[PDB]
């Protein structure tokens, strides 16, 4: 994660937002967590218009997301799930990630 793609560095809503005000019905970024100066960032993603927010947890220098804390990436993770579907974490259904924003 030298610095990712769909991440563009941590921002705040107003660019991630200005973003995600008109886009695809399921795109998806970082957000900057700075209000805690102890984890990592916040992921967040159009939900055809509802920015959705989500939390990552972070420890020392490594991410939960899904395992107990070990991968520490999230290019690893987030791969496995772009290629894939995060159907882990709604269930009775899926939700796939493949529209990602940034300025590469």
């Amino acid at each position: 994660l030298q610095d990712a793609e769909w991440y563009w560095g941590d921002i705040s809503r107003e660019e991630v937002n200005e973003k995600l005000r008109d886009t695809a019905d399921g795109t998806f970024l970082v957000r900057d967590a700075s209000t805690k100066m102890h984890g990592d960032y916040t992921l967040t993603l159009r939900k055809g218009g509802n920015n959705k927010l989500i939390k990552i947890f972070h420890r020392d220098g490594k991410y939960g997301f899904s395992d107990p804390l070990t991968f520490n990436s999230v290019v690893e993770l987030i791969n496995h799930y772009r290629n894939e579907s995060l159907a882990q974490y709604n269930p009775k259904l899926d939700v796939k990630l493949l529209y990602p924003v940034s300025k590469y």
